[PDB]
C-alpha cells in the first residue's frame, strides 16, 4: 500500500505561464510609476492572439505592447508573431469606494474570499517536496536552454513529481517531463539530458536515484506554446501554491495589486505559517482566512497543525494572534508589497523561493511566535 | 471555535459566464459530433468576449448565437459585446497520442493531477459550506426570474462560514453581494435576503441566529463584465468542493472527455461519493495522476482522513477491484460523451440533487461492500 | 500618343473579400428584412478579419458562416482567420432623418455627390479599359476554378493600357499579376496568360500585337490578406468607370438602398446609359448631390462632353421628364430592395452584360427619344 | 445651369480619425527610420479602433499612444477605445521587386493609376468648391478649439455647390452638418455657421446670397465611430480634388513614398500645379501608370482639357525636359522621406497654402517657361 503523492509544475513557455507573466509584468509596471494603482489585469493567449484585458485604475501609462514582448522574445518569438488587443477598463467606482475608506487609516478587503497559507518541515524551503521538485527540474531545463547547454529544445515544459511516503525517508516514485522539442532534435541526446537532470536534482536533495522516468510521454512534441494550447492568467493557482498538498480558496494571484486580498492575504498566511514551522511549534501548519469586501479585517480563521503540533493547539493560536497584525492595510505595508516585483514569482511558484529574496519567506517571526508561546 | 469557510458565484458573475458559454460551446460540438475533441476558454471584459481554444469537431457551432444564449437571460442584449471567435484546431501531436491507431484505448488528454472527494454531511455528500453556499444563489437567482425578488441583476456571490468545533454544525456568517438596481429598496433587498438565509437555514435543519453580512460593499450597480473581467476556469473551488477538498489544477467548463482534468475528477468523485456511501469512511478523497497518452493513472491516493470504519488497506483493495481505471472505459461507464455539461457550469459540478449526473450515482456500493 | 489606362482586381484580392463579404452580409439582411438598414464594413488582415458596421435589421446574419462562404472559393479553410463580429446598431438621430413620418418619401441616407457615366465604345457602354481589365480576370478565375489554368491561386490584379490617339483604339499594354504556388511552372503560366490576352483581344476585335506585361514582380507567392490588408470601399474606381469616369468618393458594397451613395449611383448609371444608347450623345456623364434626410438631389449637373446629338438643353429637359428624382421612387423603380449585391461586389457594377442588373436595362431610350 | 458640387469632412469624421491615425504611424516610423517600409489601415468602429497593415522597420511606434494622440484632440478619453495592434511585416517577395539589386532605383509599390490637377481658379490652384469646403470645416474647428463656437463635437461634414454657367461663379450651395451638444441652442448654432460661411464666401470675393443647409438631418448627437465606422483611405476624393478631377483609385494614408499611389500623385500634383502657373494652361491633368517592380511610370497622359494657350505638342515636351520620371528621383526631389503627413490627413493633400509642402512649390515654372520656347 504505497502512499504516493503527486504535484506538477509548467515552464516559462506554458501559455497559462505566459499569461500569469504579463499580466505581472504589466502590474510592475504600474506600481513602479504608481503605487497607490489598481490593477487587476487578465490575460488570454491562443494561436495568434493576446488579449490584455482587466481593470486599472492608476496614473501610470504602461506600454502593453512593449511589455508583452519583453515576456514572449526570451520564449523565441518575435513581433510579427501575435496579434495584441488591449481592452484595459477602470476599476469601478462602486468597488473603489468599499476599498479605499473614507478613514484614510484602512483599507477594506478588495474582494471576498477564502486564501490558505502552508508551510512544512520536509525542504529548506518549508514546501512539499513534490512541489520544490517539480520546479527545480523545470527551472534547471529552462537555466540550460539559455545557456545553450540543452539544444534543439523550445520553452515550452511541464513536470510531475511523485514521491513515495509510506516511510520515514521519502522515495521519489516517478519524475515525469514534456518539453517542447525541434523537428530534427535527436531523441538519445534529449532522453540522456533529461535524465542527467533528473539525477541531479534528486542528489541535491539528497534522494534516491532509482525512480521511473516519463520523459515526453506523447511521444512528440514539436507544435507547442499558444498555437497549442490557449493560455490564461490564474490557470495555474495550484503549481502557483503548494501543489495540492494544501488547500486553496480559488483567488489567482497574478496581475492582481495587493488590495486584492486573494494575493496579499494568501502571502501573509504563507508568512505566518511558514514562521510557525520555522519556531517547530508544529512539522506542518495550514492557515485559512476569509474576507468580506470593504471589511478591514478577517471575517473568519482557522489554524491546523495536522496534529503535528508540538505545543498545545491552543498556545499556537495565541502566539499567532499576538504576534501578526492581521489588519488588511498594516500586513500589506509589514510585507512591502507596493513595493515588491511579481515578475519573478509568476514562475515557479510564490512560495518557498530560495532563489528570490521575498518578504513573506522571511523568518522574521520565529522570535516572536516562540516568546508568546 | 473551528471556522470553516466556502463561496459561491452567481450566474451574472463574469467567470461563470464565461463557464457556462464554454459549456454551452461543448455541448453543440458534441451533440453533433461525439468524437469532437474540445477545449474551449473564453474572456469577458468590458465590451468584449472572446471564444478561443482548439477545437477539431464535425459540427458547427454559432458562437455568437451561443454566447447570446447565455447572456440573454442575464438581461444583456445583441448590441452590449464584441464577439470574437478565434478557434484553432487541436494540435496533432497531441491527437496521436490520445487517439491510438486502433481505437480500443484512449491515451490522458494531458498530465496532471484530480481529486475526488467526498463525506457524509448533508445528503449531497458534498462539505456543507459549498452545498449552503451554492443554494443560497439558486434561490436568488431563481426569484430573480420568477420576479419575487425585485430590482437585482445576476451577478451575485456567497460565502459560508460553519462552525465544526462541536458534533452538531452551527453556522457562524451568511454572506452575500447581490449586484441591485440604482433605485432599488435597501430595507426589501435586506429583508428579502435575511427571509433566504434563514429559509435555506432550515432546509438543512440548522441555527437561525447566524450573522448576516448583506452588500458589505455599500453600492454593487455597476457588475457583470463591465466591473470585472471573466475568465473559464477561475472558479475551479467553486466548482468542486469549496476548499474543504484538495485540488490539483485543472478546469473542467469547456473540456472534451479525453481531458482527464474533467473525466477523471468526475470518475474520482464517483468512487470516492460511493465509498462513503457504502459507510467505509465518513470521508474520502482520492487523488489520480496521469501522463499524456497513458491510458491508465501513472499514480494513486485514497485518504479516509482517519475516519475509516475498516481496514484502509481493505478500501483501497475494494475501490482498485470495485472500478476499471481504464480512461476510455470510465469515459464510457460515466456516459461522458452524451451528457450535457452547461447544467454543471453554474452551481458546482457535485452533490447535485438538483440534476441526474452519472457520477452522483451510489451504483456502486454494493459492489464496494461486498469486495471488502 | 493618348494613353489610358485602368485596373481590375480579382476575388482574392483582399479589398474585394471585404467588399465581398460586406455585399454577402447585406444580402442575408435584406433576404430576410426589406427594411433593413446596413452600413456593413470589413477589415481583413494577416490572419483577422472584423466585421464591423451599423445595422438595424430584423434579421440574423451568422457573420462567421457568410465569411466562410466568400474565404473557402478562394482557398482558406476555417481555422485561417480570427473573425471578429462587431455590429453596432444604425444611429437612431440617422433613422429619424431617413425615415421619414410620412412613410411616402425616404430621406436621403447621408450628404455627398455621385457620379453616373456611359459611353459607346462597347455593348457594355463602359471604357473599353475597364471592361478588358474585368475581363481579364474573370477568365483567369473562370479556368482557376475550371481547373484549366493551374498552380495559381484567386489573388490577382489587372491593368490595361490603350491607344486613343485614332479613331479606332489600340490596346497598348495588358498588364497581369496573378499570385502562383511555389512549385509552378513559369514558361506554362506566362504561355497561358498570353492566350487569355489575345482571346480577350479577339473577343472585342482589336490588336493583338500589344505588350505583355505578366508578373512584374518576378514572384507573387504571398498573397491574399497576408500580403496586404483589405478594407471595404477601396476599390471605388475598379467598382465605377476606372478612372474615366469621375467619381464623388462614395463607396458601394455593404450599404442599403437607402445609402444614396449606391443607390444614386447606380440610378445616375441608368440615366447616363440610356441617354447614349438613345444616341443624344456618345458619352454622358451625371453628377447628383444629396442632403441627409432631404428627399431630393441637392443638385444636378449633365455633362456630354461635347458629343450631344441634339441641343443640350433638350437632353437636360428629356432627362428631368423621363427619370423620377424622388429616393424612394427611383429604389423602387430599380428593385434595389430585391436586387442581390455579392455579384457586383467583384468585377465592377456597371456594365454586366453577365448580369441582368436593373440599373444596365436601356428601357428609357424611347421615354428620352420622346421627350425631345 | 451649371453647378458643380465638392465636400469636405472634419478632424472629428471617423474615416478622418483613421486616416489621421495612419499618418500619425507613419511619421513617427519615418522620424526613426527612413527606410520604413509602411502600409497601416486602421478601422474605427463602436468601442474598437483596429491598428492593421504591413510595416517592417527599425522603428518601434506605440501605436496606442498614437492613437491616443489623435483621439484626445476630439474629446475621447484613454477608456473609450479597445485597442487591438495586428502589424504583419513586409511581404518579402514585395520587398525583393521595390528594393533593387541595383541600389541606385527604387521598383515601384504596386501598380496603380494615378492623377495630378491643378486649376487656376484659385491662389491655391485647386478647384474652388474643394477650397469652399475645407474651409468652412477649419474655421469651424478652430473655432471649436478656441471656444468660439461652444457645445459642438469635432464630428462634421461640408458641401459646396457653385454655378459656373457664367465667366465669373456663383455659390449656389453651402452646407454644414457639425455634431452638437444635446443642449445646444439652435439659434446660436445657425448664427454661428452662418457668419462663418458669409467669412468664407466673402473671403475669396463671392456672392452672399447662397441657400444655407445647416444640419438638414434636425439632430446629429451621436456623432463619432460610435455613429459611423470609420476607415483609412475611405475619403480618397475629400484628399484629392473634390470630384473635379480624375482619381485611380489608390489612398495615401498610412502609406510610405514607395507606394507610387501617395509619391506618384504628389509628383503628378507637381507638375500639374507648375503647368498652371507657368500659364501654359487653365487646367491640367496628369495621368500616371506604374508596374510593380518598375522603376519609371509605364504610361502617361497630360490632358489640359482644352485649355492650353500653347500647343499641346510644346507643353508635353517641357514637362518630359522638366522633370525626372525615376521614381527614386522624385521622390527624393520632393523630399517624402523627411515631410511630415500627419498635417494632410485632414482638409486635403492638396492647395495647402497653410502648410509648405513639397509638391506645392511654384518651384519648377521657369524650367518649363524655358522649355516650352521654340
Ligand atoms: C493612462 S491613465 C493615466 C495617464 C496619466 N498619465 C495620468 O496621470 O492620469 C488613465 C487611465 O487609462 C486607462 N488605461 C488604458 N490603457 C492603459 C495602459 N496601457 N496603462 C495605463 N492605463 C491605461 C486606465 O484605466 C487609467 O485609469
Ligand atoms: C496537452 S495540452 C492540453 C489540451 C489542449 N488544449 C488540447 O487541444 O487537447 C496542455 C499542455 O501540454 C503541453 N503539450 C502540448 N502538446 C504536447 C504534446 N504533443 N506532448 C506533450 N505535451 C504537450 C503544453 O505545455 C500544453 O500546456
Ligand atoms: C467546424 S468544422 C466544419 C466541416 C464538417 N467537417 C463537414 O464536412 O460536414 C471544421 C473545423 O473548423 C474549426 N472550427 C472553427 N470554428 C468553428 C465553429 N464555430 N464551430 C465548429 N468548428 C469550428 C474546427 O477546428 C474544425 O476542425
Ligand atoms: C470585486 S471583483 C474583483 C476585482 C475587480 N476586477 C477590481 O477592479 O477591483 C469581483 C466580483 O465582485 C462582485 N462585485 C463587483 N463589484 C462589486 C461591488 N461594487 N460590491 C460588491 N461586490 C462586487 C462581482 O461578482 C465580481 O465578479
Ligand atoms: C440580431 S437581430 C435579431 C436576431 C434574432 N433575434 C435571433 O434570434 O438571432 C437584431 C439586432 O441585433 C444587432 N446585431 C448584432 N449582431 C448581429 C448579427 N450578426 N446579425 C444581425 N444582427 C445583429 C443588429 O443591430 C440588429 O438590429
Ligand atoms: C502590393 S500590395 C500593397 C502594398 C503593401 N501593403 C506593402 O507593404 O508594400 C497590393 C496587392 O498586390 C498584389 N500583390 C501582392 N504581392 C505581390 C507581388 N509580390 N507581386 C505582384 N503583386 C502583388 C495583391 O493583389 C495585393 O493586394
Ligand atoms: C519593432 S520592429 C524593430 C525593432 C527592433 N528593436 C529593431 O531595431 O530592429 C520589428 C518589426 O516589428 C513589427 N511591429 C509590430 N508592431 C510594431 C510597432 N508598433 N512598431 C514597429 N514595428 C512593429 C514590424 O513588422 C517591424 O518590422
Ligand atoms: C450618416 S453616416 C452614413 C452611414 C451610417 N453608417 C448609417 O448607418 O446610416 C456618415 C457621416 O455623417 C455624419 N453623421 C452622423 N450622424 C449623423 C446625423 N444624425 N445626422 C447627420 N449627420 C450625421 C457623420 O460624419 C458620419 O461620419
Ligand atoms: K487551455
Ligand atoms: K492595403
Ligand atoms: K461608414
Ligand atoms: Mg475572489
Ligand atoms: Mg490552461
Ligand atoms: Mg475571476
Ligand atoms: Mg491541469
Ligand atoms: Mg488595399
Ligand atoms: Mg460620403
Ligand atoms: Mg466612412
Ligand atoms: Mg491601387
Amino acid at each position: 500500500y504505497k502512499k504516493i503523492i503527486t504535484s506538477e509544475s509548467v515552464g516559462a513557455g506554458h501559455p497559462d505561464k505566459i499569461c500569469d507573466q504579463i499580466s505581472d509584468a504589466i502590474l510592475d509596471e504600474c506600481l513602479s510609476q504608481d503605487q497607490n494603482s489598481r490593477v487587476a489585469c487578465e490575460v488570454l493567449a491562443c494561436n495568434r492572439l493576446i488579449v490584455i484585458a482587466g481593470e486599472i485604475t492608476t496614473h501610470a501609462y504602461v506600454d502593453v505592447v512593449k511589455t508583452a514582448w519583453e515576456i514572449i522574445k526570451p520564449l523565441g518569438y518575435d513581433e510579427n508573431d501575435f496579434t495584441i488587443i488591449s481592452n484595459v477598463n477602470k476599476q469601478s467606482v462602486d468597488i473603489a469606494q468599499s476599498v479605499d475608506k473614507t478613514n484614510k487609516n484602512l483599507i477594506g478587503a478588495g474582494d471576498q474570499g477564502i486564501v490558505f497559507g502552508y508551510a512544512c518541515d520536509e525542504t529548506p524551503q518549508y514546501m512539499p517536496l513534490t512541489s520544490v521538485l517539480a520546479h527545480e527540474l523545470l527551472k534547471e531545463i529552462e537555466r540550460q536552454r539559455r545557456s545553450k547547454e540543452f539544444i534543439k529544445i523550445q520553452a515550452d515544459m511541464k513536470s510531475q513529481v511523485s514521491i513515495d511516503y509510506s516511510n520515514s525517508t521519502p522515495l521519489i516514485e516517478t519524475m515525469l517531463v514534456s518539453i517542447q522539442h525541434d523537428e530534427d532534435y535527436d531523441v538519445e541526446y534529449f532522453n540522456k539530458k533529461v535524465s542527467a537532470i533528473m539525477e541531479q536534482i534528486a542528489k541535491k536533495y539528497n534522494l534516491n536515484t532509482n525512480f521511473k522516468k516519463i520523459i515526453n510521454s506523447s511521444g512528440r512534441f514539436v507544435i507547442g506554446g499558444p498555437i497549442g494550447d490557449t493560455g490564461l492568467t490564474g490557470r495555474k493557482i495550484i503549481v502557483d501554491t503548494y501543489g495540492g498538498v494544501g488547500h486553496h480558496g480559488g483567488g489567482a494571484f497574478s496581475g492582481k495589486d495587493p488590495t486584492k486580498v486573494d494575493r496579499s492575504a494568501s502571502y501573509f498566511a504563507r508568512w505566518i505559517a511558514k514562521n510557525v514551522v520555522a519556531a517547530k511549534l508544529a512539522k506542518q501548519c495550514e492557515i485559512q482566512l476569509a474576507f468580506a469586501i470593504g471589511q478591514p479585517q478577517p471575517v473568519a480563521m482557522y489554524v491546523n497543525t495536522f496534529n503535528t503540533n508540538l505545543i498545545d493547539e491552543t498556545k499556537i493560536f495565541e502566539a499567532i494572534k499576538k504576534s501578526f497584525n492581521f489588519d488588511i492595510k498594516t500586513f500589506i505595508n509589514d510585507l512591502n508589497l507596493w513595493t515588491t516585483k511579481y515578475l519573478p514569482v509568476a514562475t515557479y511558484g510564490h512560495f518557498g523561493r530560495d532563489d528570490l529574496d521575498l518578504s513573506w519567506e522571511k523568518l522574521n517571526k520565529v522570535e516572536d511566535l516562540i516568546k508568546n508561546s
